[PDB]
Formats: structure tokens, sequence, C-alpha cells
């Protein structure tokens, strides 16, 4: 078995290897990359996402989210308070202000220490889930707006034609902005490109050990657990690497820098934070190996978790028994 310790693997494809997206994902998995839950892909030196980022300041963040924490430094939840709209130029200025800017630090490890010590005492503002893309239409390789769709994958594998679309989302971050412990909708893959700015640090639990994280989460957030059998779908819970180690949860960590791709694999729980002002683009995708994970994916039916239009068909076809109750998530 490849990669039995479930290490995060880093790949350096050649420009020739960067042509066929599906083929390279399959290659990564042949080397055991999926066992970690997360992989890094460094693009060929000849590749670029677009020419420059000089003209992005007029993009609108219609609903910036202030991430307010509750709990203790290593075990907390966050809720998202809606703020007034602002442009990316305005957001960048805010990120760089004295109130919100990255503190002086020695290295990534020093900044990580500062994050877990002090995160809960601040409320950074995030521009998340903004439909759009910053890939040039002429970028032919690993263009996240030009991937094969999940709906076409399901049709190719299972022969059923379904409604729905999937398109990329942009994320504008600042120091301490946080993504909570989660797997993707329907335990899909995700791919994330860091277009510009400061790094993003990731934590990940191997898919074969996901239930260990779930059990700890139930212990650490007992009221939330009683409210919903899949409350990590709410994407609001944080657990520090120190607390994971104290409880024997297997995990790994890695820092993503501008110009690098990360791929998360089916049922790979992940969480993380941004180092400073940055912009990332991400989208979900599927492969034939995903189908069995989609069939088994937990669902939130308490009504808290966000439901995309396109997830309906996934639940309807892959989980027909759960569909009525999940669809009771409704409204
Ligand atoms: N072990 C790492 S980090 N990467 C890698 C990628 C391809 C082939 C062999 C090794
Ligand atoms: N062709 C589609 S829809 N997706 C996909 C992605 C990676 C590998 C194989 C297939
Ligand atoms: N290196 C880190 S992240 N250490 C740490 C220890 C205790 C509390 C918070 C962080
Ligand atoms: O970048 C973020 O804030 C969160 N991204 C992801 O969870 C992802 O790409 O799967
Ligand atoms: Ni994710
Ligand atoms: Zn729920």
């Amino acid at each position: 078995a490849q990669n039995p310790n479930c290490n995060i693997m880093i790949f350096h494809p050649t420009k020739e290897e960067f042509n066929d997206f599906d083929k390279y994902i399959a290659y990564m998995e042949s080397q055991g990359a999926h066992r970690a839950g997360l992989a890094k892909i460094i693009p060929p030196k000849e590749w670029k996402a677009r020419e420059t980022y000089d003209n992005i300041s007029e993009i609108l963040i219609a609903t910036p989210l202030q991430q307010v924490a509750s709990g203790r430094a290593g075990v907390f939840t966050q809720y998202h308070k809606k703020k007034k709209a602002m442009t990316v130029g305005e957001y960048r200025h805010l990120a760089n202000s004295k109130k919100y800017q990255t503190p002086p630090h020695q290295n990534f490890e020093d900044l990580e220490r500062k994050y877990w010590k002090n995160r809960i005492y601040n409320s950074p503002i995030y521009g998340a889930d903004i439909s759009g893309s910053l890939f040039d239409e002429n970028t032919k390789q690993w263009n996240l707006g030009h991937l094969g769709t999940i709906q076409d994958l399901l049709e190719k594998e299972c022969g059923v034609v379904i409604e729905g679309v999937n398109t990329p989302y942009l994320y504008f971050g600042m120091w301490k902005t946080t993504f909570a412990w989660h797997t993707e909708d329907m335990d899909l893959y995700s791919i994330n490109y860091l277009h510009l700015g400061e790094p993003k640090t990731w934590y990940v639990v191997p898919p074969e050990h996901g239930q260990r994280l779930e059990r700890l989460a139930r212990e650490l957030f007992p009221g939330s657990s009683r409210g919903c059998g899949a409350f990590l779908r709410h994407k609001v819970a944080l657990i520090s690497p120190t607390v994971l180690k104290e409880n024997g949860i297997p995990f790994n960590r890695i820092t993503q820098e501008a110009g690098e791709f990360m791929v998360t694999f089916p049922y790979g729980y992940h969480a993380g934070f941004n180092h400073g002002f940055n912009c990332a683009e991400a989208i979900n995708f599927a492969t034939p190996r995903w189908i069995d994970y989609g069939k088994m994916a937990s669902q939130c039916s308490c009504g808290e978790a966000r439901v995309t239009f396109s997830m309906d068909a996934f639940v309807r076809i892959l989980q027909p028994e759960r569909y009525d109750l999940w669809k009771r998530g409704q409204d």
C-alpha cells in the first residue's frame, strides 16, 4: 500500500503532465496521495493563471463576514456576522490596517503559535463564497472554471442525467480568517488555488480516520451534537493541533503559498487559517472513486447546513432513502 503513514504529498508536474487533469489526479492517487486527505501541487514554471492581478480591486464582496468566536483558545466555535458590502480594494485596505494586519513574526511556526494563542480574542472579516473566477479564459491547464462537471461525472459513471451546475468560488482573506473543520458537500473532492497574497495554513485528518475526529467533536461540542447528527456540516467548529494531539487524533499540517494548488480528497476533514491578505479560488469536483463516498456521506437535516441547488440531485440519486428527510431540510 502506497503512503501508509498518510503523509501530505507534494507534486511537481511537468508542463506535459499538466495537460490532462483527470489523468494527473489518478496518478497522484496511484502514489497514495489521497490517504492523507490533502495534497499540494506546484504548477510547472512555464504556467500562469493569468497575466497580472493589477485590475481586481473593483470586484465586489457583497456580504463580508465577521468571524466571531466563542469558547476557549483551542476549542471554539465561530459565527458569521454579515457586514456592509465593500470592494476588494476596500477590503485589502482594511486587511492591512493596524487593527487587522498580520503581526511581526519569525517564521510560519511562530505565526501558527500566535494564531492558536490569540485567534478567539479578535473577529477578522472574510469575503467567502463569491461566485466567479480569476483564471484567464486562455489558460488551458488546471483552469478551475473549465473542469469537467460533477453532473457529467455522475452521468458518465451511473448513466443518469441530472440538473445542476457547478462553478468556482473566490475567497478574500485576512490575518486570522478561519475555515472550520469540515469535509466537502457529499464528501466531494475540492481543489483550491491561492492566486495572490499571504499564505494559508491547512490541517487535515486522513479519510480512513475521519470518524475519530467526529467522535472527538461530539465530546467537545456536546450541545451541538445533540442538536444534529452531522453538525460538522455547519462548518463552525475549531479544534487546535494541541487538542488533537492530546486526544490522539491522527492529522497533518502544511502551509500553502501563492501560486500553489491544494486538493482535498473525499472525506478528508480539513481546517485552517490565512496569514494575511490573500485571494483563493476553489471548486468541488468528482472522479469515479468518489461515487462510493457520495453514497455514504453524512447529511445535516436539522436545517442549519447550507444547501446548494445542485446538491439536491446528488442526494436524490445516490441517497434516495435519505432524500425525503434531508429535503425536509427544505426551508
Ligand atoms: N513524497 C512526496 S512529498 N512526493 C512525491 C510525489 C511523487 C512521487 C514521489 C513522491
Ligand atoms: N472527468 C471528470 S467529470 N472528473 C474527473 C476528475 C479527475 C479525474 C477523473 C475525472
Ligand atoms: N505551536 C503551537 S500552535 N502551540 C500552542 C500551544 C498552546 C496553545 C496554543 C498554541
Ligand atoms: O480557503 C478556504 O477558506 C476554505 N477552502 C476549502 O475548504 C477548500 O478549498 O476545500
Ligand atoms: Ni473545504
Ligand atoms: Zn445540522
